């Protein structure tokens, strides 16, 4: 694209990172209040707020994908470029398709709302972030390869992939740690567990926020420095 | 007021008479479906949409309020009219007051909900409505008024007036009704107890939507009878 | 205004006559429908297109009114002017109350139909089509003094004030005559009688129809002579 | 506007030139096939023809002066240039206004004919083309202005300039002619007076598009000269 | 563009020239039955032929500038490239002018022939041809920046553009000779005259398609090139 | 544009001049406290001072950029003009995006704050303007040519052009000094070099506000000689 | 406008002149104060009050621009009117534009104050006068062609115009003047010819308060006599 | 308004009278003071009491306009009532209008006082109280139809408008004899003659304030009787 269509988009990206940090903010909010006062309304209306903030994420790394296939364009594909950005556009597919997903099993459980339900709910939950996380890692794998590609040598572009590679390996972590949680809810399902659960949830979200911020740091490094 | 301002009160008398009725279908929906599949975020989520319906009803009665003020001004005030208004603008002003009452015990229970707090919250929905049901009186006795001191002949009017008086002895008899089978709920509260009476506020908040449908006909009658 | 917002309007004029006129035609297809098979759906459903016709008239008569304020801001107001454009405006705004009214106890009609409600139906039509009336006389003065006050001297606008006077006097005749007949109604209800009915009231409207075409002939012929 | 434009605009005026070539030799023919076969319902299909041309017309006289406005905006305006442009502005609404009364007695004529009807519908054509007539003199008048301002020394476009100001002369002196036929057959209707009127129309009508061609050759040379 | 679409349009253009060499013998053949029999009705069908091969030259140049658009888009954008190709989407639109202008004259010509419009004609054949090749000019400046751009050290485009330059110059003396005895008949008109001139005239057009001709071979190495 | 839009503008302007001035006021107040009580928070609340000053200077250099848009469609583009404004309006993205780069990094100091993130704020910063200045060289050289293009003959041009350019070499050589002593910073982080380079950056700052009010003087003058 | 609109603004009219009567004795008694006691701190808020002085005239001047604007719309425009009040508009933002100009150095000469620049100042002063000057032409120019169009045969109003071309012609003769004692202090500044001239620009700015009473006084009979 | 609006205004109202009467009598003792030592300097401090003491007159006839409009507000409008009250809004910003004519032309007479200014100066007030009268004439006009139209049968309020009426045709005499004497002071001005006319002035203005009190009467007549 031109200068105003780039620019145009990240003006978008950076109104869509303010969007999500207030989201996180107040995921927070509700968060606390569910910790304090837990109650199977609350825990309901809960997850409908991080369905609600997922659909923002998603969002968010829509408008990052198109704001990389603008830049790409600019600067030219390559043979691992052009493979990286098909499996980009296949991952966002996968992603609409599990956004769907969540939101009807989402409306199922605010239409006929139980415990058990709560429980294949959270599991849910954590399915589609993996596949936010896979998202991102493929995000940052067109990033390390545009960047590598230009051969630039900006030391702040270096330090903001320094950056965004441990946040990347961070992101992983954070993922098992959810699965592995997860696995324990499935195995001995109880409100105290739900609040500790939905707790562990909101912070991989935080997680996913903060490389969302990495992210957008490097994609503005690369569009000052190309 | 001048005739531009009677018309464009009325055409905002009519929309929200539309708005009400399009909220009055969506909650018999929802009546339906809490009916079919009972649940305690079902019952919270009900009463606040009884509570949201509930602020478009006070919204109606202020535009009318509004309308029979500019009216009587048209036509001049009498005593007994202007004691009828003085009684209306402190029943407009007490209705203002339980609305937030309404709307503050409504957060309370979204917050921390419970049978319990479900049962209150009912005695307090049923409160709300008996306070609508003065105001649709007092208003009836003003449009009452005020086609008497006009000595209006058409029989149009006196139909649509024998009409109202029909449907004001109905309300007050669903407003008995309604407020004996409150106080069977508050003796033997239940889920089963808490559906049915849900129900039974729906079928009185009916009857006020036809209520503020026959007090419409008869301002739009008097409108074009001076 | 301006030849530019005055040719548009008039644009706006010739599109709302176009409209009225294929509404007069469908209309008058049902009626030979509900002639042929009459039936009391068929009965709510023609009343409802009459509805829709008559709020189609309102609307061309709303644009005659603002493009004849457009034209006198154009020539200047004189006393008699003035005092019938007040006239006319108190006219648009009982016809928009009226208007409200008739779509209103349509929608009773058509939740609650009923011979009795067909009848009162139609003696509501009538008054509606007797404001209709009265909304075109007062244009009609209108024009007469605006076409007087230039002093036009053009033989196609006499021609055409002849012709407007005389579908004056043919519609205040017709309006009688449907009184007349609706007063029979009002006594004697029946189908047969309501199917007689409803076809006097489409004569009506097609002479109403008629009488807006001179209108804006009349209209047209003004503005060309300016 | 830019070259493109400009362009674009030159090719819709070429493609209207072509289809009201087309227009006015279709017209031609039924102009010969109702001198040879008179009759009551040919004369109005014809009459109804001569509509469709002259609104062939009116859309290439509002083609003429978007481009005109284009080329003056290429330019610069001047003191005579923009004092002849709101002169232009103000005959085009009027030629609105003039078309849509002349559709509005075609309607009225093609549903109730006859020979009076023919009579008023013919003088009406021939107002409608006494306003196309002072439309292209108020063309013409501003592509003179166009050309002086510039101080264009090309000899083609003198020699298209003395075309153009004898086709104006002619288009005068044929006007003049068509009115007094007019002013005729007013007096002395007849069938065979009908035909030999219709007759002189289309002669008339050939004659603005020969000057219509003319205006076009003005453009040409105008736009290629800047 | 993509290889396809440069391809595709490679394709396009070369179908062009084939069709445009065509024309060119076709044209040469006329041109040797007017001499041999000349007449005025072989003289106006002899420039409508003309008037068909010029069209198709434009169309030749239209593709020509289509397919630079895109060379330029693959390559990259210049300075003086960019000024380039402004100056020569000015002269496509200058040229869509001429050839509606001469279109319009010929039509003229046909319908009222005559020695002296067969005169003005040949002038504003000989205008079109100088607007053709300013054309040309253009377009060989736009290679020859590209060319320059890309460094390129291919001995075949070195060559190739020998010949275009060559051509150009050769085009440019063409014209002058052209004008030259354009200005001759327009002193000295006759139908000998008439004759020598369109025989001069098919001489330069052929120089235009030779000069077609190379420029296609430039663009074809150059897309072989990049 | 129309003078009223320039003169609008040019009242946006200067109003955006008083506020900036204003801006550079408070900075300097701010500066002086930091300098007498220098702490860590006082740095980090500085630094977002002075990027919402940064953002004071962006928005005034928009509209100093949509006013020369403005005055050279007044008076026509040239080349050199048409590649200075193309060069412009990269360079306005280029800010717009090193804009959104600044105030993500403030976010993150802000939130997470310590003297190794000033450092990278303040090289940052210097980075900021050093974009900054290399849109105001664009706009000077902008101004120049449009002044040579209209031949201005004007002493106050010619004069306030001088300004231009010694204020132009004035901003480079600060430019430079303030990129050497964040080189020093860079290698030799303390919060004494902290304060000191603040203090360099606010006096850079002020040469920018300077090369504005020129720049400013330019365009009042040239939109009074046009 | 309405005539209660054009009394409101004729108030608003009296009530800047009063303020610039009052503005202008102010005025007179800092100039005596300089002329008694003349020093360079002096000199600076002498000038800075006569940009004061300035900015009361501009806004009366608009104020009057308003009124002719709304007397104008009340009779309606004519060919030379419509073309002085587009000159009139124009010096209206042309005035705004030198207004700015001279508001921003004016702080240039507060802020950094030195002979050079006090006459450099005065110089800009007198340029502003004469646009003002021009200004008051035009709005002359604009009553003169009023009362000729109206055709007003009021001695009232004739004495007056008569007083108001005495008043312009006195005011380019000491336009003139002033002038050429600003091309003397050009050419000889000194602090004594600093104040011989500040004391000829007082006595201009005395002038043309004239020149605005008897404007006044024509608007005032216009409205009157219309 | 209400009866508090109405007395409180009617306070005002004769607050203003018992001013009025006072200024009357302080008016009568300058112009004795100036028939027994005539002079210059007592003319011009004469006729600036006089233009205070007008001022003081339409200060009165805006105050009872002022509750005229409140009391038909009260009873209701009609059509001759409305036509009047137009009048009369129309009458007042006209009066407004030339008192700031007459208090400027004042200021210029006691600027630069000579025997020339004062002749201007008292026709001007001439004319000042011409539009007082017929000020005074609409107001009675439309108390003569606020009585009528309430139909009041009170003998006081006969008699009070028999006065009213024989005042108005008592000011209608004065005033052209004013206006005679006017005219001869006019054709022969002299300070003998100045004073002359002052005193006649006195004694119009007597016979404005006994309007007044008519007036006065009338309303106060009137709304003790509504």
């Amino acid at each position: 694209g031109s200068e105003e269509e780039i620019a145009k988009a990240l003006e978008e990206l950076v109104a869509s990172l303010a969007e999500l940090k207030r989201a996180t903010l107040k995921l927070l909010v509700i968060t606390e209040e569910l910790k304090k006062n837990p109650s199977e309304s609350a825990l309901v209306s809960h997850n409908k707020a991080i369905v609600e903030h997922n659909a923002i994420i998603v969002e968010n790394n829509r408008i990052i994908a198109a704001v990389l296939e603008l830049i790409v364009r600019a600067v030219g594909m390559t043979d691992e470029i052009l493979l990286a950005l098909l499996e980009l556009k296949a991952s966002t597919a996968r992603l609409k398709v599990a956004t769907a997903l969540l939101r009807m099993i989402t409306e199922e459980l605010k239409k006929n709302p139980s415990e058990d339900a709560l429980v294949e709910h959270n599991r849910a939950i954590v399915n589609h972030n993996a596949i936010i996380v896979e998202n991102n890692r493929i995000i940052a794998a067109v990033l390390e390869l545009i960047v590598r590609a230009l051969n630039l040598t900006d030391e702040e572009v270096r330090k903001a992939l320094e950056e965004l590679k441990a946040s990347t390996a961070e992101l992983k972590r954070a993922t098992a740690s959810l699965r592995a949680i997860t696995e324990e809810l499935k195995k001995n399902p109880s409100e105290d567990a739900l609040v500790e659960h939905n707790r562990a949830i909101v912070e991989h979200n935080a997680i996913i926020v903060e490389n969302n911020r990495i992210i957008a740091l490097v994609l503005l490094l690369i569009v000052l420095a190309i």
